[PDB]
């Protein structure tokens, strides 16, 4: 029934779709309707793909950014595998030649006709890539463990996609009447208010008379710009204050509405309460008008007006110093701001990546500057993905320009979409109208691709109790839920899971404070071991990777950490996938996930680069994910321990040293005895220089024993990432007992530091590189309002960590003069 559909997106959502009717918006009605269609259209291309069309939206390849190889292949319908022994550059489509030549021997008598599964995961082998481009494959050799694969025939995979079925004339200066206001504060008030474009003010900000603190006003505000020359993106912003300086409210508006049309008449604002004006606050009143201090206002009926149409900009636009021109295309004067609009059109024919630059000299507040810029806008060449990135930011608050930007945007591969999900989700913060370009591509891309479906989903519902963006976030969700009627399911058995957790977590921080640790557990062991809870704890997919199944939980070795927001250590297994189905996830509820994620995603990123330079610095990228209101999930890395616990030294263990010095490489040699010792020394080498380089650019402080952990493999990570960008300019770290490992616990061995000192120096010089991507990045992120990101000044960390502005040579002395600090201060 489509009632019960209705309860369930309801109930997966959050908010019931009960409420978005109550609203009488034709905005949210129009944005329903027309996304619903849109969703439904999708849903109906993928019910008829082919199989291995199939196979590309439902389990999209993880791919890498000679040798022999073992490799352990089953058949679907059967117990029975065979170890096969292939190359490392061997084509999947080989393999299960392999496979069916030995079926063929065992049941006495197409490869194209199959897939390989990776046992017990939503994870398959596919396509012309030899068997190391895969990260399964790359990750087993690593380890040394050996892949196990399943035979998984083209009649299966269909049998999957048909179960989961669903104007120019008015001169005037613009003007506003300022009738009444509302709320209690101590002191006399006022209304500041602003005509923005973007972050840049249109005309001088206008202040209304001071009266005594429900205010009374009937004041006229007239500002230094025409009516025919406000931008089609116009944003009048609003600022309540009082004065003897202290903060009251905020409210924000588009002076043209979604369909285009001019805004009248009288507007009653629902304020939003302060840390004056803000304009890059949302544009929709605040929906708690119980409480919410009011102002209503009055806009003159110009008299029914829209804004020109495309055409009709187009016909009014349509209408040796290149040496300078060009030094300044690489903050500038005004003689120079003019110089690049006089020279646009050359802009256009041999700069066209400068366009920014130009988007940012026109003067957005004269509409025959605007028609001129939009003329040239309209016949630009697209432009690289990075541009694109840098024209989604606030300073480019112009639609045409947000259309050209997402225009650019659509060559962006699933696995670069993946990448930039996170900052995508977090400009929809900055969107004017409910219905536009980026949500239209977001919601495409999604139902083209179930990984970056699930992702869409997660980042959208975990800010569902943030008033400002509910109603946004509550609609994509809901057309999503529209375009997969059985991921809305699958979404739903992960939230009933993450309820569930929830309720164990309330009942361990209850217990903890009573009992003993041993007699928490047990009673978390009981409360786990109910019907209700090992049904809904069990047969998931992980809201960390969708390609992660959550078999049956393992009761036994749950647990929490008997220390602050008293976290879960939730385990599983999988008797379909052996020992890959034994996995953990870390359940937290107390503390704000996203800035964690943030900083993970963006070492993730860096090991990427690394990556495409032929650099593997074996880096630990496990999942981060805030699923609700300070709640989350975080990816245990199984094999690991901190270093703190290490460094304890206890007695009557294969680690315990004659020095404290000697405990952490002690560990090591008892993890990896004989000829594996030199392997695991590596990977500590390279995973510390890999995190050293992160540290020091991201400017993460607070480091210690406690936060760092190290895997059986050698390979060091990082956890518990509270601080980022030098909030509290953060030196670069080295610490005298890593060293030693490194230095092989010799007290002079130059050769293996100074390789060390090489593999921090290439880290870093990568990074540099793709410097510019990071800054897009972070500028889309300061959207977020995570309190570590919110100005310049956070975004200036960056450029001076990288070193930006300096040439390689001068950065690289400069990096280089601050390792040799570090290594002075390193006892
Ligand atoms: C019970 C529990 C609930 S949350 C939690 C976290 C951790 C560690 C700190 N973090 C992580 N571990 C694995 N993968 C991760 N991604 C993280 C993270 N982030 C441990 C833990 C693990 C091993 C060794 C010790 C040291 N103990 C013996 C003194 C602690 C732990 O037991 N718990």
């Amino acid at each position: 029934v489509k009632k019960l559909i209705n309860s369930q997106i309801s109930l997966l959502i959050g908010k019931g779709l009960h409420e978005f009717d109550s609203l009488r918006d034709p905005e949210v009605n129009d944005f329903r309707t027309k996304m619903r269609q849109f969703c439904e259209e999708a849903a109906a291309h993928r019910q008829q793909l082919g199989w291995v069309e199939w196979l590309q939206y439902s389990f999209p390849l993880q791919l890498e950014p000679n040798r022999a190889l073992l490799v352990n292949v089953k058949f679907e319908g059967s117990e029975e595998s065979f170890t096969f022994q292939v190359s490392t550059k061997d084509m999947p489509l080989a393999l299960m030649a392999c496979a069916l030549r030995k079926k063929a021997t065992v049941f006495r008598q197409q490869p194209e006709e199959y897939a390989l599964q990776v046992n017990g995961r939503h994870e398959y082998l596919y396509g012309n890539y030899p068997l190391c481009h895969f990260q399964y494959i790359c990750s087993c050799l690593h380890s040394g463990l050996t892949p196990h694969l399943t035979m998984v025939h083209s009649s299966s995979i269909l049998a999957m996609r048909d179960e989961q079925s669903n104007l120019w004339s008015l001169e005037q200066p613009f003007s506003i009447e300022l009738i009444e206001g509302r709320k209690v504060n101590a002191m006399k008030l006022v209304v500041q208010a602003g005509l923005f474009h973007g972050n840049e003010m249109l005309c001088k900000t206008v202040s209304s008379s001071e009266v005594n603190v429900e205010p009374v006003w009937k004041q006229r505000l007239e500002f230094d710009i025409s009516v025919c020359d406000l931008p089609r993106m116009a944003r009048l912003c609003f600022a309540l204050y009082a004065v003897v300086d202290c903060p009251i409210a905020w409210a924000n508006l588009m002076l043209f509405d979604y369909k285009d049309q001019l805004k009248t008449g009288e507007r009653c604002l629902y304020m939003w309460p302060s840390v004056l004006l803000n304009p890059a606050g949302t544009v929709r009143g605040n929906p708690n008008t119980e409480s919410a201090a009011a102002l209503v206002i009055y806009l003159p009926e110009v008299a029914p007006v829209y804004f020109p149409a495309l055409e009709k900009i187009l016909e009014l636009g349509r209408i040796t110093e290149e040496e300078l021109r060009e030094i300044l295309e690489r903050e500038l004067y005004e003689h120079e701001k003019d110089l690049v609009w006089k020279m646009r059109h050359e802009v256009q024919e041999h700069f066209p990546e400068a366009l920014a630059r130009l988007l940012l000299v026109t003067k957005w507040n004269k509409h025959e500057d605007v028609a001129q810029m939009l003329y040239l806008l309209c016949s630009w060449p697209e432009l690289p993905v990075l541009s694109a990135l840098e024209l989604l930011d606030f300073s480019f608050p112009d639609c045409y320009v947000g259309s050209f930007a997402i225009k650019s945007l659509r060559k962006l591969t699933d696995d670069e979409l993946f990448q930039y999900l996170l900052q995508l989700v977090q400009v929809l913060k900055y969107e004017s109208y409910l219905d536009c370009e980026l949500t239209k591509f977001l919601l495409g891309r999604a139902l083209a691709n179930r990984k970056i479906g699930h992702f869409l989903f997660w980042h959208l519902r975990s800010e569902m109790h943030v008033p400002s963006v509910a109603l946004r976030f509550g609609l994509i969700m809901e057309a999503y839920c529209r375009g997969s009627t059985h991921h809305m399911k699958v979404l739903m058995k992960q939230g009933e899971a993450l309820s569930k957790l929830k309720a164990l977590n309330d009942f361990v921080k209850v217990s903890s404070q009573k009992t003993t640790k041993p007699q928490t557990k047990e009673m978390m062991h009981m409360c786990m071991r109910q019907e209700t809870y090992m049904e809904a704890l069990s047969h998931l997919q992980s809201p960390l990777d969708p390609s992660t199944l959550l078999e049956e939980v393992c009761v036994e070795q749950c647990t929490f950490m008997d220390s602050k927001m008293k976290p879960l250590w939730i385990m599983y297994s999988s008797e379909e996938a052996g020992s890959a189905g034994n996995v953990g996830i870390i359940f937290k509820n107390g503390d704000d996930l996203r800035q964690d994620m943030l900083t993970l995603q963006m070492i993730q990123l860096m090991d990427v680069l690394w990556k495409q330079e032929g650099l593997d610095l074996r880096m630990t990228p496990y999942g981060c994910l805030p699923t609700g209101d300070r709640t989350g999930l975080i990816e245990v890395v199984l094999h690991s321990d901190t270093i703190a616990n290490i460094q304890l030294n206890k007695s009557n263990m294969a680690a315990t040293a004659a020095f404290n010095k000697d405990a952490l490489l002690n560990w090591l040699k008892s993890k990896n005895p004989g000829e594996a010792l030199d392997r695991a020394i590596e990977e500590f080498t390279l995973s510390c220089a890999g995190y050293c380089v992160a540290t020091y650019v991201l400017g993460i402080g607070d480091r210690h024993s406690d936060n760092i952990m190290i895997r059986e493999s050698g390979q060091l990570f990082h956890i518990d990432f509270g601080h980022f960008l030098g909030n509290f300019r953060v030196p670069f770290i080295l610490t005298y007992d890593f060293v030693h490992v490194i230095q092989q616990g010799k007290t002079n061995n130059s050769e293996k530091f100074e390789r060390f000192r090489g593999y921090c120096e290439r880290a870093y010089t990568i990074l540099r590189r793709h410097g510019l991507l990071f800054l897009h990045l972070f500028a889309l992120m300061r959207a977020a309002g995570l309190p570590e990101l919110s100005c310049s000044k956070d975004i200036q960390y960056l450029k001076d960590s990288l070193a930006l502005g300096k040439t390689e040579e001068e950065a690289l002395k400069h990096f280089r003069v601050k390792f040799n600090e570090a290594l002075r201060e390193s006892w």
